[PDB]
């Protein structure tokens, strides 16, 4: 669904973003992710803590990408 989508952080995507992934507003891809131009998938099962791939296609969030897909997920 379209429910995990994130923005990707086009300074990061290309060497250059100096801000902790927990302190960035986009998503910082662990270099194996999915990237559709901008956007990566989010981790559905890691969301729920509950992945368990070593290297995923789909981006495990830190915390606050992690709620903001919580208050995404509740808009139906
Ligand atoms: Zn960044
Ligand atoms: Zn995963």
């Amino acid at each position: 669904t379209k429910w995990l989508t994130l923005e990707v952080c086009r300074e990061f995507q290309r060497g250059t973003c100096s801000r902790p992934d927990t302190e960035c507003k986009f998503a910082h891809p662990s270099k194996s992710c999915q990237v559709e131009n901008g956007r990566v998938i989010a981790c559905f099962d890691s969301l729920k803590g509950r992945c368990s791939r070593e290297n995923c296609k789909y981006l495990h969030p830190p915390p606050h990408l992690k709620t903001q897909l919580e208050i995404n997920g509740r808009n139906n």
